[PDB]
Parts: structure tokens; C-alpha cells; sequence
């Protein structure tokens, strides 16, 4: 595979974003490697909070959440998926697969040796992140999920998702900022919208953004269907804390918290809530509120341990 790298001038002086870049290389699965950007904030020895973004966002989506988390003493890891943000971007839509995305984020976990993780996931950050939880029980301490899902393809995904999937593929050019506007309930400033467009100087950089909706399992024969069935059987044994923080104004994922509460034992006892005045990209509309709830969630669910452990 071939990769594109967004010029660094694109990332200059973005609103409410001043986080230094970190990088690591991951195997591209085709005999080379590509660069993953991530943020790594907060005390070096603190348990990490892993913030995974999805389609078609990047770690900028988390910028209002990160300072609240680090002020409360948390280490925060916020990676950019290949195809997005400051990460390298495979040049063909066919380069992007569900399994590759899982493997690329697994490599982040492995290289950073993240343990005792609190995951917060949304959109594809949950399609990927919940797979990582299922496949790495011993690395995760807690999970928070908002406006996400984990489809196996055995069921209809519903009105909202079907509309999105169709629109995302029909449009002549993919307007990343347009998608963020459509998935928020706030009149975003143009400089914020421009920050969502920053990774993508032209259409050639958008192949990951264009492929993502096609990778969502919607049939039982999807290449990810069985892996997601297996993930659900692991989640049905997840007894550690699991909270849902879905918002009120996202038809694509509405009600998706109920199946998590039904199936996942570690949801029992947690103070799930519905984030008011929040669209699909609830971190953009309601980042402060969500981050405060995530701080509280960690506080309400201590991990008892010795020093250095
Ligand atoms: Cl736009
Ligand atoms: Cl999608
Ligand atoms: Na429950």
C-alpha cells in the first residue's frame, strides 16, 4: 500500500488545540509501515484513559475533554486512526478494513504497553475499541460508551445509519466538515469546522473517510461478523465497570445503550445517563459535560492497587 502524510502546516493554530504530537510506526500489513499520531497527556504514571475517535473525526474531537481529565490526574491517550487526523493515510479506499483498523490500534496498545485502561468510545472508536476490550481483557479496567455500537451484521442497523451509509457514498466529494455539522446540534464556528477539514487538503487524502461506512457489518457474511459475535460473547462476561453515556440527538445510534445494559454484566450498578443537547459527535457539543461524567465514573469505581501496579 501507499500512504499520504498531511503537511504539518495544516495543523497550525487550531481552536482549543495545543497538544504536542507523539508518533509511533505500525505495520501496514503489506510489508511496510505507516505513522500513527497520538496525544499523551497527564501524569506519566497514572492509569490511562484511552479516547478513541471514529468516522470522519480525529483526536481534535476530544480537545475539550482532555484538560478536564488531566486536571483530575488522569493520563490520556488519544490516537488518530490511520486515514485520519495527523496519522498517515493509505491512498486507496480498499486499503482500509475493519481488521486492519483493529490491528493498528492493537499495535498502539502493545507498543505503549497500556494497562488499567479506561476506554471512552464513540462511533468507530467503539466498533474498534469494544473489539480491543474483548480481545485484551487484562489491559482494560473500565469502559464508557457513548453514541456507538458493535454490529455483527445479523440485524438491521436502522433508519439513521442506513441514510448515512447511502449519503456518504453518493456524494461527489466527501465534505468532512459537512459531516461534522450534520452530526452536531451546535452552530460550530468556521474555524472549528476548518480544524475537522485540516487533515484533508484534497480528495486524495479522504479514502479512509470514504471507506469507513462500507466497513460497518450489515450482513451476516461480513468479514468482521464472526469476530464481532465473538466480541459480544466476551462482553457478555465483562463484569468490570461499563457505563453508557449516549446523547439525546443521535438517530444513528439511538437506544443502542439499552442492549449494552441488557447484555453486559458490568453495566449493572453504573449510573448510565443520557447526555442532553448532544448530537452524534457528542464530544463536540457536550465535551465538558461528558468529561466530567467520565472523571466521576473513574472516581466511583476505584482500582485498588499497590504503588507501581
Ligand atoms: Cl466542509
Ligand atoms: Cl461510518
Ligand atoms: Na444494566
Amino acid at each position: 500500500m501507499k500512504i499520504l502524510r498531511t503537511p504539518d502546516s495544516r495543523f497550525a493554530n487550531l481552536p482549543d488545540y495545543n497538544f504536542d504530537p507523539h508518533y509511533l510506526m505500525v505495520d501496514d500489513s503489506e510489508d511496510s509501515e505507516l505513522r500513527v499520531h497520538y496525544l499523551d497527556e497527564g501524569p506519566r504514571d497514572a492509569d490511562p484513559v484511552l479516547l478513541l475517535h471514529g468516522e470522519p473525526s480525529w483526536c481534535y474531537l476530544y480537545r475539550k475533554m482532555i484538560p478536564i481529565l488531566t486536571a483530575a490526574g488522569h493520563r490520556v491517550i488519544a490516537p488518530d486512526l490511520p486515514g485520519f487526523g495527523r496519522s498517515d493515510k493509505p491512498a486507496s479506499r480498499t486499503d482500509y478494513t475493519y481488521q486492519r483498523h483493529v490491528n493498528w490500534m492493537q499495535s498502539v496498545l502493545d507498543q505503549l504497553d497500556l494497562n488499567n485502561i479506561t476506554l471512552f468510545c464513540q462511533d468507530w472508536g467503539g466498533l474498534i475499541g469494544l473489539r480491543l476490550v474483548a480481545e485484551n481483557p487484562d489491559r482494560f479496567a473500565r469502559v464508557a460508551a457513548g453514541n456507538t455500537m458493535l454490529p455483527t451484521g445479523d440485524h438491521d442497523l436502522g433508519e439513521g445509519f442506513r441514510k448515512w451509509q447511502q449519503f456518504s457514498q453518493e456524494i461527489p466529494q466527501f465534505h468532512v466538515g459537512g459531516t461534522i455539522k450534520s452530526g452536531t446540534v451546535t452552530k460550530l464556528s468556521q474555524a472549528v469546522i476548518d480544524a475537522y477539514n485540516a487533515p484533508f487538503p484534497d480528495e486524495s487524502y479522504k479514502e479512509g473517510a470514504r471507506q469507513f461506512p462500507l466497513l460497518v457489518p450489515s450482513t451476516p457474511d461480513d468479514p468482521a461478523s464472526e469476530n464481532n459475535r465473538a466480541a459480544w460473547i466476551e462482553l457478555s462476561k465483562w463484569t468490570k465497570p461499563f457505563i453508557t453515556l449516549f446523547s439525546d440527538s443521535d438517530p444513528v445510534t439511538a437506544g443502542g445503550d439499552r442492549i449494552m445494559q441488557k447484555i453486559i454484566p458490568g453495566t449493572k450498578g453504573q449510573a448510565h445517563t443520557t447526555i442532553a443537547n448532544g448530537g452524534h459527535f457528542l464530544q463536540e457539543d457536550q465535551g465538558e459535560k461528558v468529561a466530567k461524567l467520565l472523571v466521576q465514573f473513574i472516581h466511583d469505581n476505584p482500582r485498588h492497587h499497590h504503588h507501581h501496579h
